[PDB]
C-alpha cells in the first residue's frame, strides 16, 4: 500500500467519525428537553464547529498534504480556512472548560452571569478571533511577496503559512495557553474537591469522637472540652456551607442548649444533648452532609471529565505544533520520518472531532438519550 | 484648582500635541522624495494612528472619567473604542520596530519581502488585530449583565470594561507582548553590533599584522606562513559578507601573491602584499567604507529603539500594572486620585511623542521639519 493512501484513508475515516459524532450530539440536545441548559448549548456551538471541521477542514487538509501547481493568493486561503476551523475547535472546548469552572467553584452567581446571552456572544468571540489569527497570513504575513513557472507554487503547508507564524503566534496562542487555562481550570477544580473532602471528614470524624468521648467520658472536664472542639468543629462547617445556613444556626443552637444541658448538674442531660447532635439522631447533619456530598461527587465527575479533556488535548495537538518549533528553531539538526510527521496531523484532526463526545458519554443523561435514538431511527 | 479642571485640561493639551507633532511627520514624509521608502511609511502608519489618539481615543478618555448617566452599551462603544485607538498606536510602533528588526539583521532579503504591498498588509493586521481585541467586550465579555435609574450606569471606564478583562487579557496581549517583542528587537540588533565589530576588527588587525610582517618579514618560507593567515582571514570577512567582486579579486591578488612568494621571496613578495596596504589595495578600502556605514548606522537605530522601549514602557506600564494591582490585590493599599489618574496621561503621553523622537532621531526628518516652519512663518 502507498503512504499516501494510507494517509488519506485514514484521514477520510476521521472526517466521518467528526460528522456522525457530533451530529449524534446535534440530535440528543434538540431531542431531550433537560439537555438544553446553557452548558450544553456550548457543546451544540462546539460539535457545530467540529462538523465544519470534518465537512470543510480535513479535505481542506488533504489538498495541502498533495502540493499541485497552484496560484500562491489561493492555496493560501485554503491553508488559512483550515486554521480558521481549526481555531474554532480549540476555543469552543475552552469555553466549555471555563463554563464547568463557574457552575462548580463560583454557583451562586452562575445564573446571573452565564446567561443564553452572553453564551450566544462567547462563541461568537470564539470564531471572531479564529477568523482573526486564520485571516492573518492572508493581509501580508506569508510566504510569497517574491517548478511550475510564474505565479504558481508548489500548495503545501510549510510553503504558504510562514513557520515563525505557525511557532510564535498561532501555537503560543491558540494551542499554548488554551491547554494552560484549561489546566488551570481542571486544577482549581480538582483541588476544590480535595479541601472540601479533607475538612468535611476531619470536622465529622471530630464530632462522632467528641460524641464519643463525652458519652463515654465521665468524672472529668473533657466533657467541657469535648463541647468546645465541638462547636468549633459545627463553625468551621458553617464557614464553607451556605436549609443549610438554617439548619447550621440550629445546630449551633443545640451545641448552646447542650453546653446549658451541660451547666449545672444535668450530666445526663449534657450526654443526652450530645445524643441530640451526635450524627445518627441530627435532622441538620444529615441535610448538611448530602450538600457537602452531592457537590463532592458531582464535581469530581466533572473534574475527571477536565482530566480526560486536557489529557486529551495536549495529547493531540502538541506532536504537530513541536515538531514546527523544532523546524524553525532546529532546521539543522534532525526532523522526524515521513510517517511519524503526517500521524501527528492525523492526531489533530482527531481531538478536534472526537472531544465533544466523550464528555457527552461520560454524562448519564447523554447516554440514554444516544440509546434511544440508536435503536428508534438507525434502525 | 479642581483634580478634575486640571485632568482635562493636561489631556486636551495632550491632544493637541499629538495632533501636531504626527501631522509635521506626516508633512514631511510626503515632500521629501527620499523619505518615501517602506519604513517611514510605518512612520506615517504610525504617525496617523496618534492622530486618532488625540481626536478621538482623549475626547473619549475623558467623558469615561465623568461617570455620566448613560446606557451601558452606549458607555461600552465609548469604552472600547479608546481600547480599540491606543491599541494600534502600540500595534504601529511594533510594525515599526518589526521592520526595523529585517533590515537591520536580514538585509539581503529586506526589499524582496517588504514591498508597498505587504506593508499595506501588515498595517492591516494591526489594524484587524485592534477589532479583534478592542471588540471583544462589546460581543459578551462586558460588565452590564447584572444612581441613573435602570439600564443606565456611572460611565465610568471600570463600570463597562471588566477588570479580568484589562489583566487576563488585554495587558497580557497589547502592553506585555507587544513592548518585550521590541525590547528582543533592541536586544538583537544591540548584540549584532558587537559581533559584525569584532570578527571585522579580528580581520582587520589579522591582516594589518602579517602584511606589518610581511614587509619586515625575513628571508625564507616565514613569508609564505604569514599570507596563508592572510588567505583565510580574508575568506573570513568574505564569509560575514559590487561588494563581493572586490573579495574575489582580492582573494585573487593573495593566490597571485602566493605563486611569487613559493619561490623567490626578497621580490616577488614585496609587489603584490605591499599593493595589499590599504594604500594601494582598492578591494580593502571599499570593504572598510561599508563595514564603516553599517555599523553606526543600526547603532542609532539600537539607541532609537532603547529610546522607543525606554518611552513605551514609561507609559504604558503605570497604568496596567495599577489595573493589576487593584484586580489581584483589592483591598490592600490604592494609589490616590491624582496618581492613578497620571497613569493614564502617562498612557496617553507615549502615544502622542514615541513616532516623533524615533522620526526626530532620523537625521532625513530633522531638515523636513525645520524647512516648514520657515516656510509657514
Ligand atoms: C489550531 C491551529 N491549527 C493548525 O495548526 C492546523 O493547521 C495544519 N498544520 C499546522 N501546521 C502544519 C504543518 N507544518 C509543516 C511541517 C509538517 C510537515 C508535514 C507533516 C507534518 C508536519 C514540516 C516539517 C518539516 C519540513 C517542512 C514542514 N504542516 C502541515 C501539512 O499539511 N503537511 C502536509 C504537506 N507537507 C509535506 O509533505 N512536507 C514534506 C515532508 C518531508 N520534508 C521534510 C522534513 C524535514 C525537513 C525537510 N523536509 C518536507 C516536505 N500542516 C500543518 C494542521 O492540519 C493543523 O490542524
Ligand atoms: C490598548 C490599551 N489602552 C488603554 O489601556 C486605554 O484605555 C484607558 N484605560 C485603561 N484602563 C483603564 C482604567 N482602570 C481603572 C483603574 C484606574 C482608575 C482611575 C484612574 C486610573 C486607573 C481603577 C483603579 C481603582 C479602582 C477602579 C478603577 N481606568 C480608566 C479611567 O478612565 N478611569 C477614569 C474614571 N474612573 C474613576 O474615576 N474611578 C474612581 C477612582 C478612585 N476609586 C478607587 C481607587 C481604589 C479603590 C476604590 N476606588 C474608584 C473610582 N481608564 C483606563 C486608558 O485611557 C488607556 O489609555
Amino acid at each position: 500500500i502507498m503512504g499516501s493512501s494510507v494517509y488519506i484513508t485514514v484521514e477520510l475515516a476521521i472526517a466521518v467519525l467528526a460528522i456522525l459524532g457530533n451530529v449524534l450530539v446535534c440530535w440528543a440536545v434538540w431531542l431531550n428537553s433537560n439537555l438544553q441548559n446553557v452548558t450544553n448549548y456550548f457543546v451544540v456551538s462546539l460539535a457545530a464547529a467540529d462538523i465544519a471541521v470534518g465537512v470543510l477542514a480535513i479535505p481542506f487538509a488533504i489538498t495541502i498534504s498533495t502540493g499541485f501547481c497552484a496560484a500562491c493568493h489561493g492555496c493560501l486561503f485554503i491553508a488559512c480556512f483550515v486554521l480558521v476551523l481549526t481555531q474554532s475547535s480549540n476555543f469552543s472546548l475552552l469555553a466549555i472548560a471555563i463554563d464547568r469552572y463557574i457552575a462548580i467553584r463560583i454557583p451562586l452567581r452562575y445564573n446571573g452571569l452565564v446567561t443564553g446571552t452572553r453564551a450566544k456572544g462567547i462563541i461568537a468571540i470564539c470564531w471572531v478571533l479564529s477568523f482573526a489569527i486564520g485571516l492573518t497570513p492572508m493581509l501580508g504575513w506569508n510566504n510569497c511577496g517574491q517548478g511550475c513557472g510564474e505565479g504558481q507554487v508548489a500548495c503545501l503547508f510549510e510553503d504558504v503559512v510562514p513557520m515563525n507564524y505557525m511557532v510564535y503566534f498561532n501555537f503560543f496562542a491558540c494551542v499554548l495557553v488554551p491547554l494552560l487555562l484549561m489546566l488551570g481550570v481542571y486544577l482549581r477544580i480538582f483541588l476544590a474537591a480535595r479541601r472540601q473532602l479533607a475538612d468535611l471528614e476531619d470536622n465529622w470524624e471530630t464530632l462522632n469522637d467528641n460524641l464519643k468521648v463525652i458519652e463515654k467520658a465521665d468524672n472529668a472536664a473533657q466533657v467541657k472540652d469535648a463541647l468546645t472542639k465541638m462547636r468549633a468543629a459545627a463553625l468551621d462547617a458553617q464557614k464553607a456551607t451556605p436549609d443549610f445556613r438554617h439548619g447550621f444556626d440550629i445546630l449551633v443552637g443545640q451545641i448552646d442548649d447542650a453546653l446549658k444541658l451541660a451547666n449545672e448538674g444535668k450530666v445526663k442531660e449534657a450526654q443526652a444533648a450530645a445524643e441530640q447532635l451526635k450524627t445518627t439522631r441530627n435532622a441538620y447533619i444529615q441535610k448538611y452532609l448530602e450538600r457537602a456530598r452531592s457537590t463532592l461527587q458531582k464535581e469530581v465527575h466533572a473534574a475527571k471529565s477536565l482530566a480526560i479533556i486536557v489529557g486529551l488535548f495536549a495529547l493531540c495537538w502538541l506532536p504537530l505544533h513541536i515538531i514546527n518549533c523544532f523546524t524553525f528553531f532546529c532546521p539543522d539538526c534532525s526532523h522526524a520520518p515521513l510517517w511519524l510527521m503526517y500521524l501527528a496531523i492525523v492526531l489533530s484532526h482527531t481531538n478536534s472531532v472526537v472531544n465533544p463526545f466523550i464528555y457527552a458519554y461520560r454524562i448519564r443523561e447523554f447516554r440514554q438519550t444516544f440509546r434511544k435514538i440508536i435503536r428508534s431511527h438507525v434502525l
